[PDB]
């Protein structure tokens, strides 16, 4: 799997995950200064407040 | 849980989900008409190559 590993509007980036890793993540959240996003391989654990999404497709995160 | 429940292209549309769930879903897949988007509560298992993605927050799934 490979999936889009960039932050917010910056140029895309992907990384490839490890073996077996089916999902890439989406998680968002706004801070003082507004929405941030956080991109990378996996579905990881998030805090109340923030906004995850999970797909399990390559660079499907974007 | 809030989730939208509208297909593709239609106006948005939402349920509210079962109590015990938390996540909704878009699923996305290709016919004659075009791109075709299925919305709704829960996470899904997929045929290969339909693209599905889950997320944890309200109104997540558009």
């Amino acid at each position: 799997r490979i999936c889009f590993n960039h932050q917010s509007s910056q140029p895309q980036t992907t990384k490839t995950c490890s073996p077996g890793e089916s999902s890439c993540y989406n998680k968002q959240w706004s801070d003082f200064r507004g929405t941030i996003i956080e991109r990378g391989c996996g579905c990881p654990t998030v805090k109340p407040g923030i906004k995850l999404s999970c797909c399990e497709s390559e660079v499907c995160n974007n």
